[PDB]
């Protein structure tokens, strides 16, 4: 039971019932004289349909589609702000994951403004890549087989990591995270890094494959119990699936036993740490969502009522065909996702689910694919105000999928190196002040993760709107 | 077609219909065996009514009102978190202005957590008080007649403000605001401070009486145009009303012509700056709200279609006052349809006819550590005041609430960190309670409630309702 | 439950719309974006039929403003929200649905009248009294009119032949009432015993003025009746003379009933005792004195109490709490007394602003409803409406469907009239021939005939049947 | 009101006695000192008859320990506390009172059988199917036994004359069920249309295996029925094969019902559609899946939904149909989740429970009656119910009307022929006092309804023989 105007962006929505409800809101509120309430309510609903599906549409394109004067578009933008049901229709429409998860949270904190003005500010999201190696060979990962960091570089690297954590301003508990190009649990001092950050006032999350998340590892790295959460990347639901995805035999059994035992130890400790999973839906595995619930239910039985906290249903953001789901399987995801939610409430009620940008559109039946930024649409200054990444050697990478050792072309996206004489603040500040740029060549676009590609499309939308004279109204929705 | 479970906190609400809806939500979710769905729903609804009207109620007092034992209260709280219509009843109840405007936003940002834990944190809300002087003498204001800052403080104070602005971390463009004890526009370098803050990535609001917001000031201080908003404290609707409030003659005509001309320049410059007004409704004169709409309508005519953005309405007869705000809203829709309205905490509850329960912190209920993690204020001398109304020169007893002084050798970050880390405290004496503005009293009432709940063994459930940080994982 | 209460005055209609909106959405009955608009139409239907049960479906559709196909969908969706059917059956007009319309629809009583088919009447009134000793100012009986005393035996044999015609399946299909007073027939006890032997359990409706011990000895078969309901025309001698025109009539009636209470307990007779009482405008405080009247009767029956009362009607918040006081004093003084109100009085409780039906000549159905109810007087004349069976009543003979004779049964009187399409064109004043039941049956048949002609043959009457398969 | 629910398990008996005692004292029915002990006796009676409706009055008096003068006053006092009658009728045994006992006393049906008088049967079952294609393990039909196909013409003419005999006043007094499957009679639609023109509203009780589109095409009079109730024997192909013996039986029954849903919505037929569903051993956890089956049929109906579901058990008590004590105890919880699942997904679906199943919700353990040869009435109850098969044979019990069932012929009251009507068959058997001596096995000729009527007529005859003729059956109204 929902209001018509709040659902007016999803497929098959009664646009007439929405224009009527909006028109009454404008008339009753005195915003539009009653004789024109119907006309403008149609323009307003059309704007909400568009940005509820394509959040990056430049304002001039939306005005052209309305076939309307600039002054009358300015009035519609102001009028749009007075109709809260249409804002809801955008934020909760098919493309609503864009608005609620990334666009609006970053806009409100001024992060997009700092990058839009090319001003030297501390990065809003600092990624620390502490892992020297990895024991998986995932077909969708850009890491180069065999490439590793020097084992004799761990001590100086972990000392460098502590100094970077000293720079992280408090007030945002999720400002820093431990992830990687490689696998962070292969760093023996990751628990020490976690302790140094929690002692700093941060609540970081570790993103791992959990192959090394053994009970012996928890004993030698007790600081991991102080993290906010551990998100395990889940690459399959049996050994044959894990071997297809990661190339490693018997990998599923050991990852599962590690989380079964971790669930046991979390109960006995009554630790506030959260446990979640990232589950990329891979080609030929859309029918496996039902079995994913059984995997989580199995993990809940080992936790003595302590539940798995969240699950991130995701997609290969690279777009390469080894990860891209065919349209045939894309068409079956609406039924699959809705049935997956039903089973969760049956067997795993307390588990939080959230979907990728395109997956969230597929439920309710709006076809959508993830962005695929090309070198022509890459911003040569990157966005260090939004995010940077630091690996073991102190190198500060401009995009998430560029921080891999011995990756071709990846060194060109190093803004600098954090040394005992140079801080991350100084590396980012000097790269912004001197206007450092990197020209994009073919293949560079694959250094960008899903977040980097969304941040790029947003900054491109804002620069174009400001260039089109819509400086204040840039991005359609903001404050 | 509203849900009665989302409305049960307002007066005259059908509580019977609320317990039926909640009981069905409990039965449908399998949260209670069907025998106790009635008793559990009446308890849960009683909790929603209580906290929808009295948000600071200690959990133990609510439990004693319910008549249930400690263990039953624990599972009642866990069930409350599974009846979302009841959270809405609290959030949108008569006291909903507390929850949605202050309590829950600050809880989500970890602001109350930091003060509760006595963590050395950079203050969430930093007020800069740059005015050396005021030309008004408002009878309600605590400023001391004959008191002002020396002109010799201007240069070093403005450079001090610049260094403090540089200290403010990224992530909240509203972290800093320009207000005062005294009048901010009397600082000739206020526009430069605004430009310095704008370059920093901040979007600051100035709170002023706008008497000095002349064209001469705008040309002397063009950096004011980059502010996010100017909220003018409107002390009346004609000269005689303005003279009884402020003691100055012909002050309404000056403020009005200033705002008429600003509207004109704002339209010509196409400035995105916002314009708002704070108006206090006096006893028995709630009809003057209609004249307020006419005042803004006249301002909207000077702006060539570019209108006034918001109005803050505060108080300081029940059904009458309810009638008068309803008339105020009707005429807004008729004359100023886009004007945003938000009421004070007590006034927001008097709409709906609920009894405005007064918040009067006394010296006994003041927290000796204050709350520098939430808010501090800096005047021209670099003095960091712990409460908003303590930052006035020569104010009796007010220097006792200086946490420290920002100097070229001591930053604001150090002043706050040292005061918190050493456990600095100020023992309250009679009269200190007037140093707290409305915000200080709500923050103190919340921190007293949180501390009482934790001491009572309800640490996780402290404050009844709370938001957490939203950790989204990509 | 707000959705179950939405038909009552001052109900929270917004809460009902939300509740029914959830049911449609959660059940997949309606897309959630239009669950609110459908819910408002469904609640409006429930409010209408919970207050005006006879509204034709086309009238309800026109007030909703939806087309024919949309109304059909709304009627089907309405059958999916059990709380709304409850709102209709327990609304201000719920007594119509629960006490008359739905039970008769279940038994197929209306269907025979709709199809114009010959069946034996569902309700057969026998009027065996030749005279009456009262002259009630409200009664339509003609002063100076009575039945020939030579009509008795001949008519009593006719009555016995009519009793023999009554089929099995409804032991209360026949009752003894009248135009005039039944107890003035010396053979009424014999007719009662004849019906008891037939397997029937009849009730007699009487003013009980002639319910003397002498009458009991002359007509001992009266003890075999299922129940005796006395028409109570007052609570002291003055009121009874005011109503009936007879002096010291209350003294006689109370004397008879207290005597009957003693005799009933000595015989350990299972016969039930009831009373009909009319509350007069503004005098609803006399309901408390009625409880005193019943209590004194109880004290005369040694632990054998009066079984039921029928309270019916002639600002009204003086009435609303007059009935709460009456209801409470019953629990204090006569806790076993079954209370039943009329249609209007039942709606006046709950504060609803509803009247009784007032059928006019233009809305009377020319065929009448012999399949539902007929009445036979001492001459064998079969009357089509209850208040037409009075000798010499002006215009009443036009509503005689036929006469039961040794050569013509009641079954044949009703069959010939129906099959030949017999009709009576209503003239001004004929509407007084219909009692309250006749007006309800007329109003329901008009509604059912209208709905069927409009193309709503299956939804006719809005509410009709249930699902019974417990004997499989 | 604690007195209105004093018959269910977990009731505050002390509070109910307290409230009944004040009713007794306030109303002046009993002196105030004895108001407490009398209220306990009255509450004990309501608890007893709200759980065991067939208890002889002399057994209840012995349980109370009083004598006949006290019992007589207690019966009279019981009628003066209306909340105690509500506690009986809405107690765990309330399905007996509200569905069968009290409605049939109201119609004088029980009095007709009690007085051994010739009245037309209250319930007339027509058994028109010559064969069946299912082999349900709980049915008493014999594998392979069939009716001669050449008997259909004379049988369908006989059925038409029996329908002509049905009296008005009860439009559902006749039904099409059977021993065998009624849809295997090619003239069932004609018999249906014949009764519809008679003014009846009959129901066909079928396994719906033969409810195909071609069958509706050939038997259009089926669309004029009041309702079709499909006996549901499983929720997938495996469950159906386990129960009926036939493979691919569920998918064909479901397809027939899906297509019937499309046909019902196309012509907007008034016909109702419901289901009978026996809770079989090992399947008490399947009630939630039953709602999924119903919603699937609702999706095929385009807004026109399933009207009702009857939840039943094996009324024979045999091992293969009787639910073990363990699984039966799980039924209280299973029913509650079932009803909450119906309320969410199929809110218009009417639900009703068998006699014992209705007691299991609210936690009262009860079993269906198991009549034995010693408690069988030799005259049976033709005034209450009879059944007629293809050959015109009038069977006295529902489960005796099967071809070539051993000993079933001993319970034929007569044969309807062009010379002899059902009325005369029942009249002659009643007027001559026909009786059938019960031999071991005859009790399995009685269905659930038969056993309830027998137990009621035994209780009524026992009460009268004990001198409680007027108070017979405790409740009667
Ligand atoms: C690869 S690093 C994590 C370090 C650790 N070895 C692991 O796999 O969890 C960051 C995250 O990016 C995800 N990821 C890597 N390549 C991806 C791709 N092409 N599409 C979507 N997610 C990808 C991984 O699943 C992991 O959760
Ligand atoms: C004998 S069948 C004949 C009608 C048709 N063949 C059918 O299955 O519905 C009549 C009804 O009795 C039911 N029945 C047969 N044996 C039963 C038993 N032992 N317990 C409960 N019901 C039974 C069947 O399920 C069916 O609904
Ligand atoms: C708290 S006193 C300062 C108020 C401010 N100077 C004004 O007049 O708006
Ligand atoms: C309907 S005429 C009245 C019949 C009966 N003699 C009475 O007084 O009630
Ligand atoms: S995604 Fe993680 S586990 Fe997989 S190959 Fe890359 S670094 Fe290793
Ligand atoms: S309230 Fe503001 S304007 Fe008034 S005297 Fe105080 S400082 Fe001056
Ligand atoms: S109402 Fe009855 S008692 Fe009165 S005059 Fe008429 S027939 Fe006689
Ligand atoms: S119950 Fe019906 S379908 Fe099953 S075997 Fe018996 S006759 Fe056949
Ligand atoms: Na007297």
């Amino acid at each position: 039971a929902t209001a018509p105007a709040e659902r007016c962006a999803h497929p098959g929505a009664d646009l007439g019932a929405a224009v009527h409800a909006v028109g009454q809101t404008l008339a009753a509120g005195g915003l539009v004289p009653p004789d024109e309430a119907g006309t403008t309510a149609r323009h307003l609903v059309r704007l909400a349909v568009r940005y509820g599906n394509s959040p990056f549409t430049p304002l001039e394109e939306a005005r052209h589609d309305l076939g309307v004067d600039r002054d009358a578009f300015r009035r519609l933008l102001a009028l749009f702000g007075q109709v809260p049901e249409l804002r809801t229709a955008v934020e909760t429409g098919p493309a609503g994951a864009y608005w609620k998860n990334t666009l609006l949270p970053l806009e409100q904190r001024g992060v997009f403004d700092a990058a839009l003005a090319r001003k030297p500010v501390f990065p809003y999201s600092v990624g620390l890549y502490p892992g020297p190696t990895c024991m998986f060979r995932c077909h969708f990962c850009v890491r180069v087989t065999g490439a590793r960091y020097d084992p004799s570089a761990l001590d100086a690297g972990n000392a460098m990591f502590r100094s970077v954590i000293d720079e992280i301003p408090a007030g945002n508990p999720s400002a820093m995270y431990f992830s990687g190009g490689l696998e962070p649990l292969t760093n023996p001092g990751l628990g020490s890094l976690a302790a140094h950050a929690t002692d700093h006032g941060l609540r970081p999350t570790v993103y791992t494959n959990s192959f090394a998340l053994t009970e012996r590892t928890l004993e030698r790295q007790p600081g991991l119990w102080g993290l906010h959460a551990i998100r395990t990347s889940l690459y399959g639901l049996n050994d044959e699936e894990y071997e297809q995805t990661t190339g490693k035999k018997a990998a599923f059994r050991r990852v599962r036993e590690n989380l079964r035992r971790f669930q046991q130890l979390r109960a006995e400790r009554e630790s506030p740490i959260n446990l979640g999973f990232a589950y990329i839906v891979l080609p030929g595995r859309a029918s496996r969502l039902l079995d994913l619930v059984d995997f989580i239910a199995d993990l809940n039985d080992a936790g003595q009522g302590r539940t798995i906290d969240f699950v991130n249903i995701r997609e290969d953001y690279s777009g390469r065909d080894d990860g891209k789901l065919p349209q045939e399987e894309r068409a079956e995801l609406q039924e699959a996702l809705n049935a997956f939610e039903e089973r969760v409430r049956e067997r795993t009620p307390g588990l939080h689910i959230d979907y990728g940008y395109a997956l969230n559109s597929l439920r309710t039946g709006a076809d959508a694919e993830l962005l695929r930024i090309k070198p022509a649409t890459m911003r040569p200054t990157a966005h260090p105000q939004v995010a940077v990444q630091v690996d073991l050697l102190g190198d500060v990478y401009l995009y998430r999928e560029a921080g891999f050792p011995d990756l071709d072309g990846a060194t060109r996206y190093i803004a600098g190196r954090v040394t005992p004489d140079t801080s991350l603040t100084e590396v980012v500040r000097d790269f912004v002040e001197r206007g450092g740029e990197v020209a994009a060549v073919d293949g560079d676009e694959y250094f960008m993760d899903g977040f980097d590609q969304v941040v790029t499309a947003r900054l491109n939308q804002l620069e174009r709107d400001a260039a089109d004279g819509w400086e204040e109204a840039r991005g359609f929705l903001r404050l």
